[PDB]
């Protein structure tokens, strides 16, 4: 399960790149580099998907202060790449600069203790992770409210600030 | 788990309907006919969905039997909404004259016994239910190989003839 | 017990061959062979066997698709040997063109998870199992509906088809 | 298990009576009289059933001392009676002139602790059995070794002699 | 242990209040508003305590919201006194509009699964509980980054625009 | 009870009174090689005049010309069982005898051949036919009051044996 | 071991040969009232010429008329008892008896008496002194070759009943 | 616990000498002779000590029979002292031809299984050990019975006469 | 065991009384009473009683303040008795003003957790309980270093300074 | 736990030391001097410090006794520094001349059996440590009531002069 200051859960699994492929991804590949992995409960929500894009729209923000972003849930890579091929206006998800892992069996939403049981789907979790692969910062939002991309980046230059 | 002369597993799970709504759907609703349970891996594979569309063809052939069909899958009830929201030249399922079940939570594959665990996804087993809710015969195929509508109505037929 | 995609379970035992000689015949022996093993509940049924005979008037049009064809019940060789030796006509089995498992344990129906243990016969089973030992299709049928050879041979094909 | 001078296991098990029908018998409809339960192995075995006869051929015997006798085996119902139906001359049964259990479970054998589990047929044990139910004597031979009907009967003599 | 829709977890503790007065506090006794309950380390860090002053600066704006404000600490009630009776310019603490739990056992932090169980010091946890009682939303910071007076008050307007 | 046909009859080294007068220990895998024909009786000096043991005893050459060692066994000490064959036969003792009989003291014997009644401290009248292999291959037990046969044994030997040729 | 000092002695019921000649079933609780002497022996028809148990049966009487019931047992049977009262006192028989003697055939009262040689099957010479209450007084463990004294458990009994009175 | 023809329970304790002293003493160190063991409830006791004076007045006829005596109680060695220091006209001990071991800890007493637990105090238990260290006999009194001098050496003759 | 603020362990024995008599002592026949309850290691030691004695030639400034003072040890109530008889001149304890118990179980000093296991002997323990039965103090010595009677009048005092 | 003549529980532990630094102290390092640990609930109390200040106040008296000083509470340093900062006459506790433990963890309170779970304070426990490691006496009060340095120094001298 995941603590601070512990070493962040291991994962490996597929996930959608940015150029629509499918690729196994681990979480010790990030090691070197800043990670922000975030989970969202499911693909063709009703919602408009604003939260997703809002960090994909940000990615170089993360990238300049040496950050990795990574989206989760228990859709499919399928599915995953199904929503981008749809379109932003009529409630898709539109192009992605950021890889979407495909927890089809709910184990890294498990393992970050953020898996809603009876659901089988994930709250929605993020999760900051240095260089070292150390977890450093827990945030859990209730489905129906959205996380901050400044406040992320709050916490990220924070967290660099501190090491400096 | 999923045995012959023994009463089928209960469930209780969301669906999509033909009209397009979400819906709880118990196997108990079905009691006083028969059903044809089968399961499917993933939507929006890149295999052309024929065999799912070949039973959604089909319902009436197996409704005039006294019989009710009944698809499922571990993908969501949104995912299942735009698969068929997707045009079915465009390999999508277009529109379907049966429920899907949205088995978010893998437990109705499990006690199914068709889930394959490591995958996250189930095999396609199909499974005959007489009106009483008793288990009648099982199919599993892996994932690669399709089922019969034809085989599965000759099942029905013997098995409606064995009562007569 | 028997899983997709796992080798199928292991049996070394006293089998009816066509001959009509008694031979011990191990799964293993099969490797590099396509097998089509089936299930049947008693010999002697006030039940005409056309199923089984079926089957064996096959065997060719499955040993063209390198695919050899098993047979199997809990009676003794003695009881099959008996069965081959009463005329076709007279409700008997005649000469068989296929071997005929004696499973004098149920130890095999047990672990192919076919046993009707409250009355100590096997279901209507019918696995099919690659050159490679993998099992990779399961039938099971209630006592009174038979299998059908098309289905199997359908099956069969879709599956080297799949390899080829 | 069985033990002397205590009740008798317990059953109820299908039978192929002397007239040629099918029938359930329980140990307990015997009681008021004395009982000689014997077991063998298999059905169509190569060698003459001269043992399984020559208790057939005595039946009277055993009646005139207030004693029914009762057969056993492994064999179906189906089994016993196409035995029966087979020329005494040809290595056959002949109609008999007791009843012959078709313990499908393998449970009588086990309760009475003869059945060999490694081949699943019973060794050639043979009990006695009172008007109270309760176990009087055990005998159990070897397969390659028939049992006495004159012994039995200096046994069921004494016993009776015991009693007076 | 502290879960996303589940009743957050229970306590009953002293805490310094704002008048400087020593009073039990229920969580329970909040029902009916939203809390916002956080965490931090330790009384007279040589961190300048802004984070703890600026919620306490800010009470009034959370209040406006029907959301009371609460800080703990593994700290004693009285340590909470004295920081509160030393200067906010030589590093004290200085007035408190909120009131500071005294979690003297540990045992709040380690419910709310924030204890840092090698220092015997929390991590700097905030937790939003709904009127109901309800744990809405989980933040967790390491040690050396402070959490965000107006993201806290962003997550709850958010809340509460879902709830109308 | 250990005693299964076709496993290896249950092992025993025991003190037992000697044809001679004598105790003895005796294993049963001394008689590796041989048939043995062993068999228990309740007790001794019962009020049941001893003819099933004696009629063993009188009939010991049968059995050895078969290739077959016959064994008793009772819980009854050796002490027991050699007051018995000073006994006069007449007057309801054993006489001097022709086989061992083993003194099952502590009850294990009669326990592992699963004929021990637990409630008495005796064992029933079982039988035991075991092979020049050691291996077990016929079970007789009888309740108390009713014997066995010297010919049926004899029946059973002979059958056996004529397995092992043909 | 069960067997206590002031607890209730180890209760049983068991088959007995009496002093008549008779089979008699006894227990302990039978005695409740009276002081009882029960104690163990090895084994019937011993190459030990009995004294031991004799020369408690000739001194019942003595024990008698203190209040004090003696009771002989030993692992052998009802009927090896009984014969061994039937052989003649001086062909190293017992002669007829005046105490019953247990047929401890299920080994438990040694058992519980804490005197059974598990390896053997047979007792030790054990003695124990029970009050009129049931409860256990004083116990006496003799190794096998060496005898107790009726004189040593009268000096004992004596002893007890004077301690009740003053 | 204390068994005959087994070891007797081995010890090493403090014991006050037949000239003043004080002086460990183990059970092994008797290898080679015979020794008397026996045990006592209390020194000081309201009734003469009749009983342990009476081995002490008898020593040399046990050493003349190679057999060397030992008392025991749960007192200290100073207890014992004090007892031998003590007038035996005025009911004390007086000086004694007999070591007296100081169970202080009960354990001697505990492995000898003549301990009153309730009492704290040990019953007049008396050993028979033999030159090898075996328990050869085993007298056990109730506190207000006392011992037979003349017994044990009835014991110890007979023991010796067989050994000879 | 006795913890701070427990009720002190229970405890019924005999005790040598001031007068010279043997008598059953429960604590919570204190009950109303503060009591010093106090052990030491054993009677007769070469050691001078002083500490003993010296709480004894102090009951009266105890019994002013409303407490009784039980003395304890492991020896019994006989060896007590016979340790008052001694001179004190000649290294006795004389007569005693308070009670002491015998705790041949050892069980007081066991439940109090001052027994020294190896050697069967209490440690020089003291302990403070007040009128309701409450463990108030807790000193413990090694054997070589007594006690001040000074100093727990000190603490009875400071004590009851508290209650008024 | 702690228990006379066994090694004092061991302990490695941040401190205050009296020049106001923060210091890592282990028991060990006391190896070769005698040392007076003692606890006490908690920093700024409303109780006047003197207890631990009359400690302070007398080091030399314990120093040229080969006696170090130390003392403890579940206070953190930071708490402890913040305390001598505080005036004395002010009810704070000035310089101090020992080093303070902050037990944050509770485990040396623990270990010392003086903790009052309740509460997550420890009592008024005072240990005294031979050079050799070894725990020589125990002292523990209530809360509300002091120790006394002359007692301790009593103590002291008394177990230095059984060295000589």
């Amino acid at each position: 399960n995941a603590k601070i200051n512990s070493p962040a859960p291991s994962f490996e699994e597929v996930a959608l790149m940015p150029n629509g492929s499918f690729k196994k991804i681990s979480l010790s590949s990030y090691k070197g580099k800043w990670v922000v992995l975030f989970f969202y409960p499911l693909d063709f929500t009703f919602v408009c998907p604003t939260e997703v894009i809002a960090f994909s729209d940000s990615v170089s923000r993360f990238n300049e202060l040496n950050c990795e972003v990574l989206a989760c849930s228990i859709d499919s890579e399928y599915a995953h790449l199904q929503w981008t091929l749809q379109d932003r206006k009529k409630g898709g998800l539109g192009t992605m600069a950021i890889p979407i892992l495909a927890d089809k069996t709910k184990n890294i939403a498990r393992s970050y203790g953020v898996l809603e049981e009876s659901q089988g789907v994930a709250y929605r979790g993020l999760f900051i992770i240095d260089p070292h692969g150390m977890l450093r910062q827990i945030t859990v939002n209730d489905m129906p409210v959205g996380r901050s991309v400044e406040e992320v980046l709050r916490l990220l230059e924070a967290f660099q600030f501190v090491e400096k």
